[PDB]
């Protein structure tokens, strides 16, 4: 599924991302835009063999099982393919574990470079929330 901006905001708010570990909702919408273009089916291979999956491009090195990243972990306890579904439940729940692990939202490269220090409220402006 390719989400609209306001559609995704509403979905993310319903699963409790708004102000999760102090990160306002506009930060999450901004990350998803630049990580995946709001597309749940996005995949991207990294140079060490791992792959990033879904709307927030979660990495098979630590977080999910894709059967081909040898010596990895699966700390969200899921197949990487569940992170490509039109329902974002599994992506949101896994992301809650990542952002809590000590590095905050800096784990998402595109957030650090394109969203950090900007007017992030602009990304939910106009939405009926
Ligand atoms: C809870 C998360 O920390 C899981 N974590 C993967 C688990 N392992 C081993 C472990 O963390 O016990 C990898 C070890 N490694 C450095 C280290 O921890 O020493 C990873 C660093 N990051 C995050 C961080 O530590 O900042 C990756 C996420
Ligand atoms: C093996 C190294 O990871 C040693 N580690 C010291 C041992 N402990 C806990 C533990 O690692 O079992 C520290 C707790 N902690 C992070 C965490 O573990 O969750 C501090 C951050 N760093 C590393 C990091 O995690 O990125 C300190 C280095
Ligand atoms: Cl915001
Ligand atoms: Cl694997
Ligand atoms: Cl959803
Ligand atoms: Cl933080
Ligand atoms: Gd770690």
């Amino acid at each position: 599924k390719v989400f609209g901006r306001c559609e995704l905001a509403a979905a993310m708010k319903r699963h409790g991302l708004d102000n999760y570990r102090g990160y306002s909702l506009g930060n999450w919408v901004c990350a998803a835009k630049f990580e995946s273009n709001f597309n749940t089916q996005a995949t991207n291979r990294n140079t060490d063999g791992s792959t990033d999956y879904g709307i927030l491009q979660i990495n098979s090195r630590w977080w999910c099982n894709d059967g081909r990243t040898p010596g990895s972990r699966n700390l969200c306890n899921i197949p990487c393919s569940a992170l490509l579904s039109s329902d974002i439940t599994a992506s949101v729940n896994c992301a809650k574990k990542i952002v809590s692990d000590g590095n905050g939202m800096n784990a998402w490269v595109a957030w650090r470079n394109r969203c950090k220090g900007t007017d992030v409220q602009a990304w939910i402006r106009g939405c009926r929330l």
